[PDB]
């Protein structure tokens, strides 16, 4: 099944903040190679382009310098992201002039096809794809024509085809040759399918721009089918195209990135079959990124859908729009699999949506399996509602995106069910206002039956039936929260090995709500200070390190920490049992007497030095992190048993002291963590899971990349992110309101990073130099004013920093305050429990707390 992405030559694609996305399409056509005496050459030396009146001057001086050279090499650069992408060039386009010369005669002929062929070589290419539009009738006088232009087509093709076997024969390299053809039959009357054809590799029908202004009333451009008997669709173009003899297997269905609209269309209806008046003040077409940020169901357009045609639209009374969406991408997908169809190509990928929706949209549900309908599929943009009292819930809105569906216009209450919603509080579902694929949960403000000490799961499962495409499941259950009045926990690793009563630095308890302290260990299945670990306290040979371990000052840090609970009465203090390196667990964890005794011993650790909650750190269960700790594939359900029994031993304990004692685990990002823990069935013993979103990247590793970021940058389609992160975590069944986002006030890097992209994904050499895990704090002193600059990927929400000069270039990936801004932020949009950070000691400044702090609680 291939997908042809026509790519535009006029973007400057190595500058281009988000790129080019090679994973979900098969072939890149480059658009366009123009004609001139003859001879295929770059459009920058296409005088008819570089020189419009159209938009002209300012922006004419650019197309002079197009940089093709560049772009070329960037995009058969994206063969390392994709190594089964093929390239090809296409030739002519809408208004390029010269195939009517070009194919006249066997000499002009000769020339072209060599010069077709030395820019399929000079640049790398797999093939040459011709747009000629059109042979024959000349799009009715928009290019030169002759009637021998159809025969002369022929020749061309068969002599390409030539010129591209000979080649072929040498190089043992199969070269592609192709056509966008047109759609109507004037376009199969020009030209000779059956002998064209044995040609070709296939044939891209431009099944869009099927209807559009010029007509008298209004229609869709691209639609699957055909709902009256005069709608051009892809089914009547193929039907054309196969009753003419072409195999399937060789068309290739077209799809716009793009709408036509028609302005003073009378308002009657729905604004489709109606009447259009004058489009002389007319934009003719909008893209889709335009469509999504203006229009989809905004600045007063309303979606509509054909469920005939399988088509979208959007009306607002006076201006109709006829475009391509996530639910007739689908249906034109399914058409193609369903007729055995060669596949997908569409016009073009720089007017997609920001993330590449439309793209994306494509590829999934070209390689869907067929047999397994596909779940619909939500995200979260608004996910909290916030009481205001115990017991007084004000009205807010839940608002969920899909990502794998597309909702109906209007849905109706049964097309969802929300599930936690607190007794005697209502709610009624709806399409968001303002998004293009979103379900609305609006909560009536409210009085609840009882008063809300914690977080309220809410649940929302979007129904198959909410959806426009054909054979899909209900969603998984989507988690957002109910906050109880106090808001999100805002938690701090506090580590033991400082000596916070002789520290001028304090903790700052009245803008935490928690501190993890770290760490308490395993000794003899028993719960012992860090100073009784000896693989901590002997990690180093060096006496000087071991006699400071062995001296760790715990008991002062004890009373320290009681202070700071009797100054703050709020505060809640968690011991952390583990860490890294730490030993022990995989034994504990194995029978019910092992874990018995562990968690009696916890139990004890806790009342004696006067903790509010116990913390499980165990890194990891089942791989041990690559053998640093004893691990078994028993670890699995075992943490299971473990955190079960740490529960039961908590409500005991609650319940002789008249209190709660909190239960929590950190968790890590990786794939094998979340394959090791059975994460839907521990979360109900868990008040909230801390989960580690850093270390994602760092000198493990020989290439750069962020170790933290929020968001997943744009040119690492796929890689780490606490929103990914979060996400797999959520789709294992873990409810938001439990799920607790991290920061890390240290920075990972690598050092002999090339000085390409400010050393931003990079392969980098020898790593004996790197810095390790310099501190905020040394960030400030040693990295900040010293030759290293500041720089944002606003994709991923990251900062990063490069200095050219230091050991052959290097490269600091971290959170600051506005990374850190983000995360939080993330927390509060998602319906998170809060944020947590690593650690306290690493910023004596407060400003990274401070603003995480500024963010979350204000």
């Amino acid at each position: 099944g291939k997908i042809v992405s026509y790519i535009p030559a006029w973007v400057d694609w190595a500058k281009d903040e988000r790129g080019v996305d090679a994973t979900k399409f098969t072939h890149l056509y480059y658009a366009f190679g123009r004609i001139n005496n003859g001879k295929v050459v770059t459009i920058k030396e296409d005088a008819k382009w570089t020189e419009d009146p159209t938009i002209t001057e300012a922006d004419r001086i650019k197309r002079r310098n197009n940089p093709d050279e560049s772009n070329l090499a960037y995009l058969t650069g994206l063969k390392a992201k994709n190594p089964n992408l093929k390239v090809l060039v296409s030739i002519g386009g809408w208004e390029a002039e010269g195939f009517s010369d070009a194919a006249l005669t066997p000499e002009s002929r000769e020339v072209f096809a060599n010069s077709a062929l030395d820019f399929m070589n000079k640049y790398n290419l797999d093939g040459i794809d011709l747009d000629w539009e059109y042979p024959v009738y000349g799009a009715w006088g928009v290019i030169k024509s002759r009637p021998e232009d159809k025969a002369n087509f022929t020749a061309l093709l068969k002599l390409l085809r030539e010129k591209l076997d000979a080649q072929s024969t040498t190089t043992n390299k199969y070269y592609e040759l192709a056509i966008a053809a047109g759609a109507s039959k004037t376009y199969t009357d020009s030209v000779e399918l059956t002998k064209i054809t044995p040609y070709l590799d296939y044939i891209n029908l431009m099944t869009y721009d099927l209807h559009g202004g010029w007509d008298p009333a209004t229609s869709h451009h691209t639609a699957v089918y055909s709902a009256t008997n005069n709608q051009l669709s892809v089914d009547s173009t193929v039907k054309l195209y196969l009753n003419n003899g072409v195999p399937a297997e060789k068309l290739m269905v077209g799809g716009a990135f793009y709408s036509r609209v028609w302005q003073n269309v009378e308002n009657k209806g729905t604004g489709l079959s109606e009447k259009a008046g004058s489009q002389a003040g007319s934009p003719g077409t909008i893209v889709y990124s335009e469509l999504v940020n203006n229009y989809i169901n905004k600045n007063g357009y309303t979606r509509y859908w054909d469920d005939t045609a399988k088509a979208p639209y959007l009306f607002n009374g006076s201006t109709f729009i006829s475009y391509e969406d996530t639910a007739s991408a689908a249906y034109k997908a399914e058409y193609i699999k369903q007729n055995n169809l060669a596949g997908f190509m569409y016009w073009e990928y720089s007017q997609d949506s920001d993330s590449h929706e439309l793209a994306n949209t494509i590829y999934s549900r070209l390689y869907a399996k067929s047999g397994t309908p596909l779940s619909v599929g939500t995200s979260v943009y608004a996910g909290t509602v916030t009481m205001a009292t115990y017991t007084q819930l004000p009205a807010g809105t839940f608002i969920l995106p899909l990502t794998q569906g597309t909702l109906k216009p209007v849905i109706s209450a049964s097309d969802v069910t929300v599930s936690g919603i607190p007794a005697g509080i209502t709610y009624t579902v709806a399409n968001a206002a303002d998004h293009r694929n979103a379900v609305a949960v609006y909560v009536n403000g409210g009085t609840v039956a009882s008063n809300v000490y914690d977080p309220i799961d809410v649940r929302v499962v979007v129904k198959a039936s909410a959806v426009l495409e054909a054979n899909m499941t209900d969603s998984a259950p989507a988690s957002v929260t109910i906050m109880p009045k106090f808001g999100p926990i805002l938690l701090g690793y506090v580590p033991g090995w400082v000596d916070w009563t002789n520290s001028a630095y304090k903790v700052d308890a009245t803008k935490l709500t928690h501190i993890n302290y770290a760490f308490a260990r395993i000794k003899d299945n028993k719960v012992v200070k860090i100073s009784e670990d000896i693989n901590w306290v002997n990690e180093f040979p060096s006496e000087e390190i071991r006699e400071q371990r062995r001296n760790n000052p715990d008991d002062a840090n004890f009373a320290y920490l009681k202070t700071l609970k009797q100054q703050n009465p709020s505060l809640k203090v968690l011991v952390s049992i583990g860490g890294w390196a730490a030993e022990g667990f995989s034994d504990a964890a194995l029978t019910p007497e092992t874990r018995e005794e562990l968690a009696n011993s916890a139990i004890a650790f806790m009342h004696q030095y006067g903790f509010d909650g116990i913390d499980l750190d165990w890194e990891y269960p089942v791989y041990g992190a690559f053998g640093v700790i004893k691990s078994r594939p028993e670890d699995k359900q075992n943490f299971t048993a473990l955190l079960k029994l740490f529960r039961e031993k908590l409500d005991v304990e609650g319940a002789l002291h008249g209190k709660y004692y909190e239960l929590a685990i950190a968790s890590a990002a990786a794939p094998i963590y979340i394959n090791s823990v059975e994460l839907d069935k521990i979360h109900q013993y868990l008040d909230y899971m801390s989960v580690m979103t850093y270390d994602y990247h760092g000198s493990w590793e020989s290439k750069t990349a962020h170790q933290a970021s929020v968001y997943t940058s744009a040119l690492s389609p796929g890689d780490f992110s606490a929103d990914s992160v979060l996400t797999a975590y959520r789709k294992q069944g873990v409810p938001a309101s439990k799920l607790v986002i991290g920061g890390a006030f240290y920075a990972r890097g690598w050092v002999n990073v090339p000085n390409i992209n400010h050393g931003l994904f990079q392969q980098a050499g020898d790593q004996a130099k790197n810095p390790g895990t310099p501190t905020y704090n040394d960030l400030v002193k040693d990295y900040f004013d010293k030759g290293y600059t500041r720089y944002w990927d606003n994709s991923a929400k990251a900062p990063y920093l490069y200095n050219p000069d230091a050991n052959g270039g290097t490269f600091i990936t971290y959170d600051d305050e506005e990374s850190l801004k983000y995360k939080a932020e993330y927390a509060k949009n998602q319906g998170l429990r809060g944020v947590m950070f690593w650690d306290y000691s690493q910023d004596i400044s407060g400003k990274l707390l401070g603003a995480i702090f500024n963010e979350l609680k204000a």
